[PDB]
């Protein structure tokens, strides 16, 4: 029948009280899952949310339990960290046509692109060619755009990968997709398979194989599961590796720039730094080498949270900045620049913000006086600014800035990375009455631009500024739950969540979800047959530009009523979320 083809693999909605004996609860992967630390983090306050999405991150370094899922720490987990290392050794032996790619859609792509700097800077800063790269769908722009639609198609990963891969003669393609999802990165996996003189895939994520994204891919005949699947069976003959610990679902559900976007640093770092500081060692990288990484990765954690107290304020300042209808901004020296960026380009798609409700700059990549001239002007009292540096980084181009910031806002707060007992300039900085001062040991480093403190600070800022802007929008009541409700379906992904939202939220069929998101989808149109039997991307270009589609649908199912009749419900109530919530009552 129509649709029967592409909704066959949607699970029926459970009756009530047996979520859990249907089995549905566990054929949600790990990744999309509900985290129930966070049942209640509509109801949580700005101190309690930096707890709980501290706790959430803590789990990337939980252990392993005694029937299970392999984590960060598990034996299996390190030792494919191990041959892995490995195989990257044996590029850098042999730079002459070997080149090490990074790739993956949204967030996994923007990690991609940070980690393939560090790791060229690196082997420059010891007169090596660069012999990293990296691939985001969408090209090179999607690192600072939201582009969610980009990931959808396998030719374009595969065509992408072809043209940085020239006439190499040995290439490693990390692949990554959190929830092993990403049809740009499974064909990519799968080319590779099929040209393994060549080329050497490694697949990061953080889901079971078996719970790998299993829908068809419209441009592509096998799927996520399959590809994954094929390239575990090829880790025994040590061609392919999966590299795939739990960590636990997100805080957000579903929001994988979080823990899954660190937890991708985390691991991918820790193994690259191994590699390469074990091959002019003439050592063979071992799992002591990464456990020191990853157990000061974990430090980073505790240092970092230990400032939770001040974490929460930026988080009630940044949140009543949105709350009145001002903009924020984050100010930040080089790579942390960037980590601020991405978290402002983020906040859009994520929370559907405006691109300057969270702002991020570089000094998107603007000069001193350029930030002067030009974005000092409309700053306002209701505003926040943050500012983000190490002390390393020249404080004279910093005190000007905030010097003059501070005459149209006052809200300032600001996140200062130190070695112990350097010391702040100006001893009247207030200026800054209560920074952030995440303060770090001395570590024993040998490499010139001591990555490893480069790449701690990094997450430690990730962390902040992520768990800041979500608290903010949290605490702004637009979050159902732990769910972004309203959300804009963007790409499949986010077709297949609204449905799962709408089965979950109304505890109906999944033929009715399924009707009421299409008819909320195409509204004013009438299900015709050709839309119930179309692609999803069909679905997908049309819902990506309308506004409330989910919770209209969502109406449309706990009322009983037509889309008419919910549209008109919804706008005769006071916003959308008590609109939703009242009628979830
Ligand atoms: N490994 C992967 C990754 C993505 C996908 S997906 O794009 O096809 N889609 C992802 C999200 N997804 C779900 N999203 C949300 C839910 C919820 O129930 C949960 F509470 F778990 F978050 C929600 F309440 F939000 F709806 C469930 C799923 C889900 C449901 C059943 C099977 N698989 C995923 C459906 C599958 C499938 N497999
Ligand atoms: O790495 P995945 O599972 O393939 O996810 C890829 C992207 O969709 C993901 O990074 C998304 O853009 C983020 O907004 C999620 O917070």
């Amino acid at each position: 029948m129509p649709g029967t083809k592409r909704f066959q693999h949607v699970i029926e909605t459970p009756e009530p009280g047996k979520w859990e004996l249907s089995g549905y609860e566990a054929a949600v992967p790990i990744t999309e899952k509900s985290n129930p630390l966070t049942q209640d983090l509509d109801k949580a306050d700005a101190e309690n949310i930096v707890r709980l999405l501290g706790q959430c991150d803590a789990e990337i370094f939980q252990e392993e339990g005694q029937s299970t899922y392999q984590r960060l720490y598990s034996e299996s987990i390190l030792t494919t960290m191990v041959q892995v290392a490995g195989k990257v050794q044996e590029v850098l032996k042999e730079p002459d046509g070997g080149l090490v790619v990074l790739s993956g859609g949204g967030t996994s792509g923007r990690m991609a692109f940070l980690m393939s700097v560090s790791f060229n800077q690196l082997m420059k800063g010891l007169g090596q060619k660069p012999l990293y790269t990296y691939l985001i769908a969408g090209g090179d722009r999607s690192v600072v755009a939201s582009r969610e639609g980009t990931e959808d198609s396998a030719l374009h990963g595969i065509e992408e990968l072809k043209k940085v891969a020239a006439g190499k003669k040995r290439v490693i393609v990390i692949g990554i997709s959190v929830g092993l999802s990403a049809p740009f990165v499974a064909g990519q996996m799968d080319c590779c398979m099929n040209n393994t003189a060549v080329f050497l895939p490694v697949l990061v994520g953080f889901n079971p194989v078996s719970m790998a994204r299993n829908d068809p891919i419209e441009d592509w005949s096998s799927t996520f599961r399959q590809v994954a699947e094929r390239m575990q069976k090829m880790q025994e003959k040590q061609k392919a590796f999966v590299l795939n610990p739990a960590i636990g679902p997100e805080g957000l559900s579903g929001s994988s720039r979080m823990k899954g976007g660190s937890a991708t640093k985390i691991l991918l770092e820790t193994l690259l730094l191994a590699a390469h500081k074990t091959v002019d060692q003439g050592i063979a990288a071992s799992q002591r080498c990464l456990l020191e990484i990853l157990r000061t990765f974990e430090r980073a954690h505790q240092v970092t949270y230990s400032q939770s107290p001040k974490i929460a304020t930026l988080m009630k300042s940044v949140s009543t900045s949105l709350e009145k209808k001002g903009h924020v901004y984050l100010v930040g020296w080089q790579t942390l620049g960037i980590i601020a960026i991405m978290d402002g380009v983020e906040c859009i798609h994520t929370f559907g913000a405006d691109f300057r409700d969270v702002r991020g700059f570089l000094i998107f990549t603007f000069s001193q006086e350029d930030f002067l001239t030009s974005i000092l002007p409309s700053l306002t009292e209701i505003d926040t600014v943050v500012f983000i540096f190490t002390l390393d980084d020249n404080l004279t181009e910093v005190q000007t800035i905030v010097e003059q910031v501070k005459e149209k806002t006052n809200h300032i707060q600001a996140l200062a990375h130190s070695t112990v007992g350097q010391t702040l300039p100006i001893p009247l900085k207030k200026l800054f009455p209560s920074i952030i001062s995440i303060t770090w040991p001395l570590l024993f480093f040998e490499y010139e631009g001591n990555f490893i403190q480069k790449f701690q600070r990094e997450l430690s800022t990730k962390w902040v500024l992520n768990t800041v802007s979500t608290g903010a929008h949290v605490l702004l009541g637009k979050i159902l739950q732990n769910h972004m409700l309203d959300l804009r379906i963007s790409n499949s992904k986010l077709f297949w969540r609204a449905l799962a939202m709408l089965q979950r939220f109304s505890g109906q069929s999944k033929a009715r979800c399924i009707e009421s998101l299409l008819r909320a989808i195409h509204f004013p149109q009438p299900l015709s047959d050709d839309i119930r039997a179309a692609p999803i991307s069909c679905h997908v270009q049309v819902a990506h530009e309308k506004e409330q589609v989910i919770p209209i649908a969502l109406l449309s199912l706990l009322f009983r009523c037509s889309i008419t009749e919910a549209q008109a419900h919804l706008a005769a109530a006071p916003s959308v979320c008590e609109a939703v919530r009242s009628a979830l009552a």
